């Protein structure tokens, strides 16, 4: 009841607005960056907390500055994306003066659930196209981050009135409650299986979603790629937030030949970013004791299944295994049925399978679900070219990993099982628009002359079969 | 399982294809434009018996000709839709060299569920857009329209291996199997109540659905709008197909005062449309007699509870009800709980509905479903922008009616309750593609340099708390 009684506020809001000028859409925008420049220091202490030791660099970066870039981004460029546009009308009737056009218009109230890897971030960027299309918000920040649950939470309600943008906080029974709500659109960040019910969910009310789920992103490591380059960027991405990312690496597909070399130069970049693994704040745990024995029990699936399993970075030690802060372990070539083989990581592990043959790789990839993100190391331009076109996933990067994501201009998203829907850009202003398709009629309607209308004419008739054609 | 082998073998051809050129493209389109230009006659026949008496003309301008039409304009278009299209990269690491882009991929194989109504035009315009998109399809014609549904079939297996284009036929429970298989898409067109069970069945497998559904389409006539011409455009409009279009008026609203002049200028110019009902070939019949019971009795039960029911463009007789064939029933300001003030007619009779100020139209509109379409009459242009400021539908005609699913070059389809998601133009391509973004890295990484890598220093923080800015 409370939570219908917030929903149907924003609509009833809504509907009294009618059109939401640029200036009124930049002005939200706005005030959700003041916000965030105001409370910026109280959130980065939450998400501190919340994980036991995040990082207020790594949450400075990337769930303070991503979020105010996203909300920058769309609020400078969204009087480019607001225009309608003209198109060709129904002919003949455009040579009667027939004219056309898209008008984009919000849809309404959008719901926002975030999750918790990057929990700001979550919110406040699928927020700014939202906002950028002309919607009224609820967020449903994830608990376990409840620590910035609620600081968001305390945030929103100093800056905007309810009917605006609102926060519900709660439980994943107050989720739940949340996602069977008659929102205009809804925004879900999550796993793969959480994102099924989500749309179960939706379908009761007819709910358009955008899904951002799961999957295991691969890279494909070229026999032609400089490796030591490759470990290095390889490394800072899925050492950042200690792999609690969805683009992060999850499989990296090496020939046979130079699996060793790989190990051994992320080995030595690994121990350079973190000379110490136990106690060091720049280490970020595992959120929880739930997701970390959820990571540490793929790994020991993996080594009872007689898979290799190696020490990335550091050695395992009583302190950090309390704190939850862990060295990389690499398992190399798991068992198809090894549930490392068979779930998203999103933690401090990596499987290496190796290959002897490019395409090999790209088949085994095909072989499963689409993943969020792929990545390709190489310079071979043709070979790039050919395991782009062979493979999908949501986004990719090139010699790097974990970029994409950061494009303000580009849409974010996934395919299949990794989601479906996207956000940031003019593709996630569209995603929040509804693209209105307009006829206009001209004056002279020219269709009685011509016996178009019943009863039909003869000479009429011999027309539209003249008209089919190849 | 039969089902499932044919998703299975356009699965296995999907992913043999790797890239699909635009050639290949044009040729599936060019392939499935000459099926139709070499059987029409023998479809047109088909759709006649199937309706017990549709129109041959009405069969070849509609399904036919608009089929082709969508076919050819995807064929000559597409080459414009699936370059590669460059992006700004992510700042600061475009002025060290990376770039970005979106490139546009097949989702894979794509299912299309067809209704009876328009049983080609359901079917072959969005695979228009599927074909124009890269990938291969299933169709499900209407079991509504069996000869239609069992020539489309043999059509189609005469001109295509089952790998690039099959088609399914049987009744509800074939389309039950059909909407419960793990297409990498599906298209449904039909009522709201089946679109909310086609989506439960494809959240399932985590399946986009292009939803093509249902509601009541108002027509707004502003008190300044010429009567007679609106009269005139809207008896054309809602007598094709007798009413059976997803787009027909179904409610119109007219100003108290002017209720009469537009009924009886409704009545002169559908007398000139259709002389005779009884025996009358231009006079579509409703499709079947489960039909013709459903739409008659919306007409009793608002007459029953008071509704005053006007007679339009002829008289009703035995001949005229055995054929299915009727006049145009206007039921007058039928009560809220009446069955035709809550469900779709989708036949020949119209709820006229009168107001004293046009926002209280407006507001009647709002306080349902978001419809399909929606049209205004009127010469008064901040009338037109308020009217359409104030509501949300699907398309729009102004001036007309029915118009607008015609444009090529625009999208078609609902919102909320009447659908999500569109096909026709570019669109349309966008629907059935993945669009994908790619970063792709400079030559020189400056994140170490800056101090951004691990272990994080002092300045670097400083230089953050830099850029948290208005």
């Amino acid at each position: 009841a409370p939570l219908r009684a917030l929903l149907d506020a924003q609509r009833a809001a809504f509907l009294e607005d009618g059109g939401v000028p640029d200036t009124l859409r930049q002005a939200r925008l706005q005030r959700v960056i003041d916000m965030l420049v105001e409370h910026h220091d109280a959130l980065c202490a939450a998400m501190e907390q919340d994980f036991g030791g995040r990082s207020r660099v790594f949450s400075l970066m990337n769930d303070v500055l991503g979020s105010l870039a996203s909300l920058k981004h769309a609020r400078d460029q969204l009087p480019n994306w607001t225009p309608r546009e003209p198109r060709p009308s129904v002919a003949p009737f455009d040579s009667f003066g027939a004219t056309a056009w898209v008008q984009y218009q919000p849809k309404g109230v959008v719901g926002i659930v975030g999750t918790w890897n990057a929990p700001l971030f979550t919110l406040f960027s699928p927020l700014a196209s939202v906002l950028a299309a002309g919607n009224r918000a609820v967020l449903k920040p994830s608990e376990l981050t409840p620590r910035t649950a609620e600081a968001v939470a305390q945030a929103v309600a100093a800056f905007f009135a309810p009917e605006e943008l609102a926060v519900v906080t709660g439980g994943p029974d107050v989720g739940a409650e949340f996602a069977a709500q008659p929102w205009d659109h809804l925004v879900f960040t999550g796993s793969t299986a959480v994102g099924k019910r989500v749309m179960q969910a939706a379908a009761e009310n007819l709910v358009p979603v955008t899904l951002e789920l799961g999957g295991k992103s691969p890279v494909l490591l070229s026999p032609g790629a400089d490796l030591r380059n490759a470990a290095e960027r390889i490394a800072v991405g899925k050492s950042s937030n200690s792999g609690q990312l969805c683009v992060a690496p999850d499989v990296v597909w090496v020939h046979e030949s130079q699996a060793q070399a790989f190990v051994e130069a992320l080995d030595e970049v690994w121990r350079g970013l973190f000379p110490t693994i136990a106690g060091n704040r720049d280490v970020v745990p595992v959120v929880n004791e739930r997701h970390f024995a959820r990571v540490e029990s793929y790994v020991a699936d993996a080594a009872e299944r007689g898979a290799r399993v190696l020490l990335v970075g550091g050695w395992p030690s009583a302190q950090g295994t309390a704190e939850r802060r862990m060295p990389l372990r690499v398992v190399m070539n798991p068992p198809a049925d090894s549930e490392i083989a068979r779930h998203e990581i999103f933690g401090p592990a990596l499987v290496l399978n190796t290959f002897r043959e490019l395409p090999q790789a790209v088949a085994a990839i095909n072989a499963g679900e689409r993943p969020l993100a792929l990545y390709y190391f190489g310079s071979d331009e043709a070979e790039q070219r050919w395991v782009l076109e062979h493979t999908l996933s949501g986004g990719v990067s090139i010699n790097d990993v974990c970029m994409h994501p950061a494009l303000h201009d580009a849409p974010f998203g996934g395919i299949g099982a990794s989601g479906m829907g996207r956000y940031h850009g003019r593709e996630g202003f569209l995603e929040f628009s509804h693209a209105r398709s307009v006829y206009q009629a001209g004056s002279h309607d020219p269709r009685r002359e011509w016996g178009m209308l019943p009863p039909y004419g003869e000479q009429f008739e011999a027309m539209l079969r003249a008209s089919v054609t190849r």
